[PDB]
């Protein structure tokens, strides 16, 4: 029973029912002041921001500051994940990570080709396809250059065109027919973009902004290698995406998008061909840093989904799997059922963690994990006071610490300069799992010492 | 300019002011429901409870729930804290330890002998002195037997009474003329108790329930040995305190009391010779366990502030100290100063952490510490979020960490049991300092990333 | 000027000469007491043993026993590792490792085909290739069987020919006609016996006994995938090895070997085809167990030759590289040049160990070092007393250790039982590099702390 | 049944019978030659030299090199340290801490004050007791001038003349009248001078150099405060020691000395008074160093006896206790006895070690043990080969480490210089205790891996 959002409009008309979403009026600049906008919200955990004029362009173009920040809703803090994910506007960060979870363990659903859509209504090109005609917010003051990339979804195909892979990654404007961006060589685009180089030819692609609000949390997710992502959303939702010719390219993008920028790779420069957009275009922007933002709400939530799928995939007994948004997107909380034992009987607390960071370091997201912690599942990692209790009464100060050494994620803050200068460092697996023990010798609370009919009587006299 | 609350009345007459104490006029039973409502108080950051009706003893005792829990008044969690403290409702953390040590560095006061006090208002001797006429409150489920004190301070003096301790010990009630509670060698009421036992006496004591709210905090505070409470107390307020004299014993207690029990401590159990009373009593209670409650807002604070103020004795650049409530006062944070390394010429980041532990081992609090983390003072440790932020992003997964092993605090969750039953495991000091780094470089936030004048722009569209 | 032994007889006339070999007139028992005696003489120092008389084979075929044990000759410890490498008698261990690291950087040298040899001179085919002709020593008390293989070398090719490798691999005899081993596909004998499975015909192979000395230290070389062992050979002594076509198999066998067993290994056991051999044939064996055999003589100790020409190839300063024989072939010992820090001007002590551990982990051989060490060159490290000093006051109690986890030598101790049956476990680099230090402050010895004068008096007084 | 010697003419006859002396007639230099000599000596395994000529005072005072420094006994490297405790030439290194630990559970025997002494054939009053009739030896060339003492015991009394504390401690000639050597504060000479100093009263001191071999190895043991090294010298040999009363101050000096230089510390330099010794005196000299010298074989020697004493009186089940000689007196080893379960029911292996180093900490020697390693009793110790495999082969690269940081020995080589400028420090406990193990699954090697008849076979066969 999923409720997707077939497209940004849907996503912004719930906002605004739940009261989510704030509309401002006044100009804006896109330089520094749209970008500051964001991190108020952010920090603020304010409402998402449409940002209805903006200085150069006026009102051509809208800006959508924080699409998937936390919630102002009540009680509700990951209602624009639940919601950009098709699930009820409450739904738990345990039913978030398994619902993505869940999907690994289905068959892809192929995409369906439509003939038109509305990110077709106004088409720009040649000499009219310029990004001069589009804000260029420069997000933060030490930034390049203008990032016209933060939210929005990369596409692009093998030269045969049997695969395609959609990413989300940061691309800076040069000026207004040409942006750049790393093609890292252990990534997807990377990858595909090499096969280009090899025929000689400039690669294809195009960049959506403003898609249905799941595509940018899957163009995050670090799948396994071959896998796509309009297959994997297809499973997801239960339902074939829409996609539609475009006009310059061969490749099929969202039906979805507001904006869609066609063109090639040179072979690294992005050359801009076309660009095409829907009546009234709205330019989602992400303004990575501190918590909370999308590295942490979606691309660090996609990355703890994807740990849970791959540690459940070695037959590991894992209740939940979390990346802390205080943590910065640097930790993986793995939770254990309680009775792991009786799941696992060959093995000890430190023998499943051995475990645990064997099956983690096969695989493509071991750079990413700093820190992994082991707990039992009593605890919520969602819950950040619950979680700092439970690292600092159940992580021993001294044992229970595997460390490994090896590739480290270049953007991770706690590494030294010659760690960063190698590209090596280390991250390390915590064992915070109790032996056995009764609910009331590991826990001191309303709901874990008191029995059920004297908490009801309290609720009673005072909620 | 200090705004010293001076009884239980005054304290609860400003939580009023503030709309941060409901009265709860229906019965609530001491067996479990009490203590279950001031865990759901403290788990919900509810205003304190004035319990007006206890199954048992009716309208005569009330029982003051969650005296030091963390407030509802707008903006200030630390509201209780603070005006306890006598201190602006809105005191940061760091205004509150900064207070506390501040006092250490300045002459002990001497308090004033009044003849007449409220708290002597109803005086019950010889067999009227029974403790069944006031609640017993069965605090959680498992406890061994209603806990009497988890708030108010026991009074002990030494024979020659030429020295008087003050210290909030957990007793246990036995039946209504007995109680009972631990002296441990190694803190100052076993310390004094044995001066007794050399003379073959029983040690006159007095339990005060319900005084002045700044005094509970004194009384959790880990001074040095020869240091008086009531001598602190009198430095910290700028002026005496009011004591009056016991009606059965040798003994000077609080004015401000509500309540106080005196009698003598058998050669361990607590025999009650009178109860005095002022009309209408109140018994505050501290149900200890999850976070947060006075374990944390209180114990853990005070011995941050103690921490503090020792850490500057020996000269050390430390901007604050603070023991983070969601740690559940296992850890100590220290913030070094910007300038550090002017002051501290001679030592590299892991040489200034060898000199912290060195000097922290040297203390009575060392055993407290399971963790201490080093950070630099651009981190607010008493803010959970930018907290555990600082330490993901600066704490080497592998390096920096120091780890001690040696007396351990028997009531920390972070322990085996072969460590417990020892009394020996492991402490560790973990270095999260960074080398000199631009603000743009280690931050990325709207205080920290943005000129003023976009800001106060942002400012004004916004908030 | 290499001094290349072509043979087992010369090289036995060589240890004769230096009255390092003792021949055993007296009967001998294979089972048990053939593997004690080489025990007994490791373990002494003793002279190799010659056991002329066998029981149950009589005087047909001898054992040598402790081939490339520890030398008799005064002062040269490692005489029979250097003359097995065409060494002076007194060459040192750096020489010894450096000599096998400078062949790494030659070009091979192809083997010639010679038309006959002494190993052919007696055939045996059919029904007369019966492994019971010889002896069948039982090693050790608990072995599953007769190990035939502990110091001969086993030939495979690939099958069209092209790839040919030569390693010492364990190999237990079944009966007279079948023997059996292990084939471990991280191996090459495994990797090479895939390609026979595939096509689905029985492997072609060849075990060969007693061949000229330096044969089985190349056998045991850990070097890359596609490096032949006969064209490292050729290019470590500078000439082409003499090979001769096998009677019953399509294989070059060298032709200074003592025994020739020619079969095919069935999709695991050996089937013997034929056996071939010269008049008074000698069957060496090793006998691994406890420090010092040829597991430290030989597999540990070209080990460390191949991580120095590893480490060297990867451009770093070192100065040697060693695999203690205390340390029973778990420690590589990594030396740097004095003026390491000339030479890599960017890296702190920290780095320069990162970067070891780095290169290290990207080879073959990691999973074996279960512990590097990374010293200065004023150690040797082949002088046990002078390295465990330079350990124990050079290396940290607590700091400069890099942990990895990942892939273990089975064969190791320092596992639990968990990280085996896993294959998972700590491998750690520990940092005992110095600041730089004047001589006579990181010295106190009578070659360092006196001048050039008074040693030389003191020489011609007590030497 | 002790074999004590009764003077240095005693031990050096019977050194002479196993031809462990030799005579160097021709001159040598005290400047830098004699410490020279003394380094060669330990370091090739010499006999210990008698220097008859020494320039500047001829042969007046002959010196005596490594007086304790490994023997050339064949089979009896510890020789020197067995004769000097009164044992067989051939007593194992356990027997010889063992005896040392058995007299720590024995009463002490007070000494015997006899009328005369050969220390006291010469005297020398006033004027003519002047240093510069003696040699003055320049151990090594960095020092800071003539280290007078360093085997030889400094004997002190409290003023009541109530306790007597004998100690090796350095001296170093100031000129023919005065010395100067350290008073640290937690040794006992530097504890006993605070006493002289408080009632401001020069300290009278003697300084005993060539006395009976057992003396400078009690002098050397770090026993506790308030045990007198004449008192348990006296436990250890069975008997009472001979004293005589010195010339010019109130003292009792050993009857068997060489040299008495009797004195006043002024209130830190030494005041020679009076200088008495017996016809042809021999001054022995320690040069300390690299191993093996006495710091080695005596210093950490009476060290480990001493740990050993300590751990047994505290109920662990402790086999041995050792200083490794090739360690340099920096590493403590603990063997356990192979039923240590059985004597403490309650602890698994980390709980064993948590317990070890819990009572090593409380004592006085904690500091000295930069590393300690518990292993089983299946391990000599004092064997350098078995010793290093049992820490390679049982130690994890990882797991079973214990750091503590404290007071650090400002002698040892392994600490930075932060560490050595803050005297603060790490120390280790490591575990390489294994689970229970029949003996074929960890031993392999001829003594564990062959039944006794095969073993006895081949020992008739080769030794
Ligand atoms: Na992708
Ligand atoms: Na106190
Ligand atoms: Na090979
Ligand atoms: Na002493």
């Amino acid at each position: 029973s999923m409720k997707r959002l077939k497209d940004l409009r849907e996503y912004l008309a719930v906002l605004e029912a739940h009261q989510d979403v704030r509309e401002i009026d006044e100009p804006v600049d896109p330089h520094l002041e749209a970008g500051a906008a964001a991190r108020w919200t952010y920090e603020n955990r304010g409402p998402a921001l449409m940002l209805n004029d903006l200085t150069g362009t006026g009102r051509f173009c809208r800006i959508l500051a924080a699409p998937a920040g936390l919630s102002t809703i009540p009680g509700s803090p990951l209602a624009r994940v639940a919601l950009s994910l098709g699930l009820d506007v409450s739904a738990t960060a345990h039913e978030i990570v398994d619902s993505l979870a869940a999907a690994r363990t289905r068959e892809p659903v192929a995409p369906v080709v439509v003939d038109s859509a509305p990110c077709q209504d106004n088409v720009l090109l040649g000499d009219d396809a310029n990004l001069d005609r589009f804000p260029a917010p420069l997000l933060h003051e030490g930034d390049g250059g203008p990032y016209l990339n933060t939210w929005g979804t990369i596409i692009v195909s093998t030269p045969d065109g049997s695969f395609t892979n959609w990413a989300i990654a940061r691309v800076m404007k040069i000026d207004g027919k040409r942006m750049t961006g790393t093609f890292i060589p252990t990534q997807h685009l990377g990858q595909i973009r090499k096969l280009w180089d090899n025929l000689g030819q400039p690669m294809p692609f195009a960049i959506v902004q403003g898609t249905e609000p799941g595509i940018p949390f899957v163009a995050s997710m670090p799948l396994p290698d071959g896998i796509e992502e309009v297959g994997f959303l297809g499973a997801y939702f239960g339902e074939p995406l829409e996609l539609v010719r475009a006009k310059t390219v061969d490749l099929l993008v969202p039906a979805s998008a507001e904006i869609v920028i066609e063109g090639h790779v040179m072979p690294p420069e992005y050359v801009v061909d076309a660009i095409t957009y829907r009546d009234d275009p709205i330019w989602p922007i992400s303004v990575a840093g501190e918590p909370v933002d999308e590295t942490h709400t979606a691309w660090g939530l996609v990355t703890a989904a994807e740990a849970l799928a791959l540690l459940r995939a070695a037959k590991l007994p894992v209740a939940t799997a979390w990346m802390p948004f205080e943590a910065a997107a640097h930790w993986l909380i793995v939770c254990l059922t309680e009775d792991w034992r009786e799941r696992m009987p060959g093995l000890s607390r430190d023998g499943i963690c051995l475990r645990i960071s064997q099956v983690l370091a096969a695989t493509r997201i071991e750079a990413m994990m700093t820190r992994v912690f082991v707990l039992d599942d009593d605890v919520d990692p969602s819950d950040q006071t619950e979680l700092a209790w439970a690292i600092a009464t159940r992580v021993s100060p001294a044992h229970g610490r595997l460390v490994r050494h090896g590739m480290i994620n270049p953007l991770a803050g706690c590494y030294s300069a010659e760690e960063r200068r190698l590209g090596y460092g280390p991250k390390a697996v915590l064992n915070g799992l109790l032996p056995p023990m009764a609910e009331r010798s590991r826990r001191s609370s309303f709901r874990h010492t008191y029995p059920e009919p004297v908490r009801q009587r309290v609720i009673e006299l005072l909620a």
